[PDB]
């Protein structure tokens, strides 16, 4: 197998994601067959009891797990289903290091980070590069992206741990390159090498010496600066790639082609990829990034959210409404709507900030409701689940809107004032979410409804399934504990509701509709963790369609 | 509370371990309450797993805990009770942070190294250095010995964590005492001072600068050298310690003294220590180290031991012995004789070795027969039993001489040739040694009789109980499974044998003797771990009056 | 050309011109014509105004400069005569760079240490490794020896240089040698890698990487250490040399070919040197080495010094003594009288230290009075200089002591008690020495008659004259102000003194004898310096065959 290792420079959150995703769709594309590692060196062995705000939007794994979002950025740009061994940590580490003490299987030696845990992490990285990834297919390259900044003590197993890899693979089999920031204040008026020459010298001083530099910029720079640094870092005149900010990331896996990044690595090592083929294999992404700018149609949509202060947190959704968008050759503007500021509470604070959100949301021509966990920010979702519903807007809701949606419809049309769910007020009179552990009840394993599902149609022409082909079931990836009630249901049926998805013990209703209403969807299951740029999911491109008059035509 | 962490420089082996406790136990006699922590960089929760070739003869504590050597030196030195809790691991610190993360004690953050990893080690260490461990009274001053050397990625965590510590706590109430060596070659024919100023150099790197700087060379350095590390050290002239390599460890305490180092912690920490009373404090130890050199009896004792190629694996035995010599007022001279070289397979090997260890063995006033585990070489400590109670010469098993003095005495006077453990061959048809768990029978908590057990004494005028003091019980440190079988007690006690000593339950015997022999008592339980230098432990303390054909004077 | 810098790791002193002259004299061997450079990182352009205490006996060069020892290792070994420019030190450089910067040849732009500084360093070694070193041959094999250790503020450009350097020559035609000390404690009693650890960690923090790895220690260590040093330094178990203290340093090339570096130098370098051939080339070495342990004579020499507090500061002169011995077949024994204490002011202080110089200079079977400045300690050298004129007991004197024995003849055969120097006592009435000043005296350039001069033989048959072949002139080092008065020529020549050696302007005495005395030659320029393993100078050859009673045989 080979390796290419991707290390941070100056900062963290400079692109290295992207960098690693553009690096596996070239060789993806070259008629090869990737796989993809993330080390993040924080003490936690997944991000289950992570907020939003932390670490932008927690993605989920087929299997259950709750893992990074660049686990998701390389699932949507080579298509493919990772696993939880795919996202090390230091806690992952050292915990099985520590097990593996205390059972015996370091018998009468002594445990120290060097040589036990570099090589626990050696030993990882090399059992799952070679874990079929794609169905069957044996990877032979393996995009390692260490987390963090070169220098940082959270790292040092780890390059220590790949400083020795580079001589236990036969460098042959082994590349590194490093992301830097080439920042251009406003003073100088002068791009600054000098945190890119720092950076590369804490690295060689760690044993590793960089093969690529790729150089991230506001705007671009010139060959001054690309020699400055070629000659300051001892890499040739080539192999120091200029990534300036671009409209779209589409874009990053061009100007890396164009940059004779391909050619480089069959070079470096070794991959016998055949030039004259691999020409005409981008034409999907050149098609892409041209779409991306040759659309002119203004498509607006609410993303009413509690945590709208971050953009990351919602990653897979705004990127799903971007793919569903391009398939459907329209603008995509997000407005994001906090529904703290739609409850009577600010507008008793500040009836201005009450207006002015309540007009955006007013002025859009769709609605999504995204999950969420916990209290703060409900009672404006279940607002806008009504406004949209009594002013015939499309609205789609994701495993929280759909509760929400629910209670909405209860207390709006059943005059249940105190519908609720088990959450918000576990004391409750009437109680329209209730819990339903998938297994938990009964034991500790496998409490949430986490990982992928089945989830099969109920009869009745439903548009929800008419858009996912008009099959007999669906596989989607749930992270949910609550549920809608079973006896409510009737109570919520005899009027505009229908439940058309279910699971295979129909006690378990995850999608609903509304009679009437042009697209008033809604999902217990996250149908943006399936969004790949080429293939949209079938709820957000319906949710455009209907929002810009086009669905029915689409189906018909 | 005041600390006083202890580092080392060039080398691990220099002697931070000495240095601590001659700190503590100058302290100690100036009227406080220390107490001590030994932080071992290496991924192990305690020493259990351990073989006495890597770290030196396992410890015991009072509550059961396996922990490093290096406490038994504070244990003799400062005559205190330590706990579990004063050993710390870099296992012990991540598998409490990582079980803490997994609950949700650090609800929704990200835990890193810094600063999660570092809080754990500095609130550990506050704790710790409160807990009364000699009896009621709480600590004042708390000497922390931070194993390895500055510079190796073991021990990071835990030098920022005392570089944010000296902040944390007022540095008027912390020290940091540096330990060096200065390597004086044979072709130079002069020290060098260079690996000091490297480690110096390192240390002042990481954020912390030495108070002291404790140099260990073989032999004295003069002013010239002193001046220089002063100079390329910024260290006064005074508070750069010298001590070579001394007879004994009782004078390094005293050449501390000498060289001011009461006075200027008593400035430095501000401890309020009447200068007028601690004068004739170190009396004991100057009497002790007195009698260190004005000793010319040379008695000389047997160690039939297997891990004889090592003088660190017998460290408390050594020592014991040592202390009841210098209050015998006898030099002793100690001869390793290694048992694997007492079978006959070596006589068909190397006839000179087997001849030449016999011949030691033979010419020996005393024979000590100590621990062990497993199988390798346990036929020699049998036949030295047998020899010893052949020839009337005195004899002294610790835990595993017992088992082997009662399968000798079996297999030579019930001719029962198949006598032996469960342990070197299970399918015996005769089995004098078998397990009998404390509680592991039923759970697994509890498996090893680990920890201080009672002991109570069976009836019969007995030459151990005499030196003892003639109690009722004793509390005693235990660390085995096996037991002698009860079953052939009356077949091996109807002859030269006696059960002195047994448990409450009156089913597990610990202390036998032999009828006529003048001193062949046997313990399963390890006495040298309650030796201290001003308190002999009552069994070495026969063994070597008997040795010297004083015991029966010294009881009347 | 082929470079192999030589790195030195825990301590200064540790043995790199022995393995550095090795490695010259194996390539040498081998058919292959070897340069050589030391690398003085400290600011002095010369060391001309050091002290022997500093640095070691100040060697000197045929063109007039006075460098390091080190230079004299290289010309024992390699037999080559460096020049100035073979000697490099931070000051040469960075007075060279700012004149050229003054001067206007960094035209414009602004000099840094990087690149200015380091490519200043990269031309000199380029420049100086072309030099034809030994006639007109070009060299092949550069041998660069970076003084100091890897670590030090003092070296980092020099460091700096040497990996651009690695790049800039084609890594194979670059190697790097480690050279490291493994300390064996006396507490321990085993010896420790962790320095050579941290040593090697500092190095590769700087952009090198060892290819050899020369342990040196005092005593031989196993293999157990080597594999440990190869894992902990991936370096292989080869290439990893282990240097123990050996009698005589004719020794190392031998261990250092039997450990096989001749072959991995050959296959790493690529040399194309034929190993068929490459056998009995060491054959004079180890026939040298064997005479080093195939000689028991014990001829004893004194050495009349005022240094010889150092055994460092006469190291030209000892190496010579012990060619010469070992050309005789003789065991060299040196006692080194100090001639402070031959003085009566030592008798009126501690008679008992004044009687035992006297009895060690009156029991041994030659004496030899090395140079030196100043005024220290120069009557001794008169006093030494009557006892062996009084005592028929040879003498050889070198620079000073040809001085000191003209002082001695004149005030004790001429009662001339005022005789001296013009330097001890420039005011004194009668002053049988005084400066002449080569051409100083007309200008600045030559004050010091510094470098090879030419010495022609006075008619009159002389034993000295014998003993160098009966030439009619010599080439040899001077190093001198001073000079024998013109005018007190025959006013001691009338008597028992000859004057057979001088300059071509018959102006300057330089060899001198007496008549009778079996010899006591004393020569005004340094014969050490010229002293190679297989080529004794002939004063000394004369020296020690006179002091045992051979001389008038090896000339007849
Ligand atoms: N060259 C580029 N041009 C335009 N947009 C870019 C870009 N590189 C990154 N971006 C955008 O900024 C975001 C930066 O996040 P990214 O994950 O790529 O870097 P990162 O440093 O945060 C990875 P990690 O968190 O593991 O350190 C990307 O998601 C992308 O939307
Ligand atoms: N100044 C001294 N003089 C004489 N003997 C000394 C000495 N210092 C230490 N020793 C002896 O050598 C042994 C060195 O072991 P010690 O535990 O003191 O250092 P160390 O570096 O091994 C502690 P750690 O293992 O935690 O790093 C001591 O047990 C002692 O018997
Ligand atoms: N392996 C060896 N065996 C025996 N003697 C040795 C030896 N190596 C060195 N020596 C002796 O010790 C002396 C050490 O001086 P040497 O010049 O070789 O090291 P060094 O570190 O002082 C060079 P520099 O001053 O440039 O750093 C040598 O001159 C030699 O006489
Ligand atoms: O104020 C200064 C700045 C710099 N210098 C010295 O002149 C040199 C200028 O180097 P700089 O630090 O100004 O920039 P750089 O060329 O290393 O890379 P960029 O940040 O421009 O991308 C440096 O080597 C410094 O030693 C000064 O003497 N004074
Ligand atoms: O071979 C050498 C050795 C040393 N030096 C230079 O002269 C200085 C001598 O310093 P040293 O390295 O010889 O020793 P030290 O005084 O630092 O401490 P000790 O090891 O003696 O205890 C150093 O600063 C070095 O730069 C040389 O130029 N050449
Ligand atoms: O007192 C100690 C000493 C060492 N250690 C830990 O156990 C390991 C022992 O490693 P050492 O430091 O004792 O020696 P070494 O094997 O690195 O090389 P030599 O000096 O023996 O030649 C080290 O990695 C350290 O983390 C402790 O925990 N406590
Ligand atoms: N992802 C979410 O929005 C979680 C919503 C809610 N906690 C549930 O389990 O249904
Ligand atoms: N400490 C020891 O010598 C152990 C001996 C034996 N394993 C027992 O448990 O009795
Ligand atoms: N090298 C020396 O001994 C110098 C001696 C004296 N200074 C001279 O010039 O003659």
């Amino acid at each position: 197998m080979k390796y290419i290792l991707v290390t941070g420079g100056v900062i963290s959150g400079v692109g290295k994601g992207v960098i690693a995703s553009s690096f596996g769709t070239l060789l993806k594309s070259c008629g090869l067959d990737v796989t993809s590692i993330k080390i993040d060196p924080y003490i936690n062995i997944d991000a289950g009891t992570f907020s939003p705000y932390e670490h932008g939007e927690v993605y989920v794994l087929d299997d259950g797990a709750e893992v990074d979002l660049d686990l998701g950025n390389y699932e949507r740009f080579l298509d493919v289903t990772l696993h939880r061994d795919n996202n090390i940590t230091t806690g992952k580490i050292y915990k099985l290091v520590i097990e593996k003490e205390r059972t015996g299987e370091y018998l009468g030696k002594t445990v120290q980070v060097v040589p036990h845990i570099t090589d626990a992490i050696q030993e990882w990285v090399e059992r799952v590069a070679q874990t079929p990834v794609q169905g069957s297919s044996k990877p032979q390259v393996c995009i390692v992206e260490l987390g963090g900044t070169i220098g940082d003590i959270e790292g040092m197993p780890f390059v220590e741990a790949f400083r020795q890899f580079q001589f236990r693979v036969k460098r042959e089999n082994f590349c590194l390159a490093h992301v830097s920031l080439v920042p251009l204040p406003k003073a100088t008026g002068e791009p600054k090498t000098k945190p890119t020459q720092s950076s590369v010298r804490e690295l060689r001083g760690c044993g590793l010496s960089p093969d690529l530099i790729v150089c991230r910029s506001e705007k671009p720079i010139g060959l001054e600066v690309k020699e400055k640094i070629s000659n300051f870092c001892h890499v040739g005149p080539d192999q120091v790639i200029c990534i300036h900010d671009l409209n779209s990331i589409y874009h990053v896996p061009l100007l890396m082609e164009q940059n004779g990044v391909i050619e480089y690595l069959n070079e470096r090592l070794q991959l016998n990829i055949d030039m004259s083929k691999r020409t005409k294999c981008l034409q999907q992404w050149r098609d892409l990034a041209r779409r991306t700018e040759t659309v002119r149609r203004e498509v607006c949509i609410a993303v009413v959210g509690k945590y709208t202060k971050f953009t990351d947190s919602y990653a897979s959704v705004v990127k799903a409404l971007q793919h569903a968008a391009l398939a459907v050759n329209r603008k995509l503007e997000l407005v994001f709507i906090e529904s703290c500021l739609l409850e009577e509470e600010t507008l008793h604070s500040e009836p201005s900030k009450y207006h002015k959100e309540w007009q955006k949301l007013c002025d859009s021509h769709g609605i999504l409701v995204p999950g969420g966990f916990g209290s703060r920010g409900m009672e404006g979702k279940i607002r806008a689940c009504q406004w949209a519903r009594e002013n015939q807007k499309p609205l789609l809701g994701i495993c929280l809107g759909l509760q929400a949606a629910v209670i909405e419809f209860a207390r709006n049309k059943l005059g249940l004032k105190d519908a609720n769910t088990t959450e918000i007020d576990p004391n409750t009179a009437n109680a329209l979410v209730i819990d339903m552990p998938e297994h938990h009840t009964g034991q500790l394993g496998g409490t949430m409804r986490l990982g992928k599902r089945i989830t099969v149609f109920s009869d009745g022409p439903s548009v929800i399934r008419q858009l996912y082909g008009n099959p007999k079931s669906v596989q989607e990836r749930h992270r949910h504990r609550y549920e809608v009630n079973p006896k409510y249901v009737h109570l919520l049926e005899e009027q505009g509701m229908r439940f058309v998805g279910t699971d295979v013990d129909k006690t378990r209703m995850e999608i609903i509709e509304l009679s009437g209403h042009p697209y008033f969807v809604a999902t217990q299951y996250h149908p943006e963790y399936l969004s790949r740029p080429l293939k949209p999911s079938p709820p957000f491109l319906g949710l455009i369609l209907a929002s810009v008059d086009r669905l029915n035509q689409y189906i018909q």
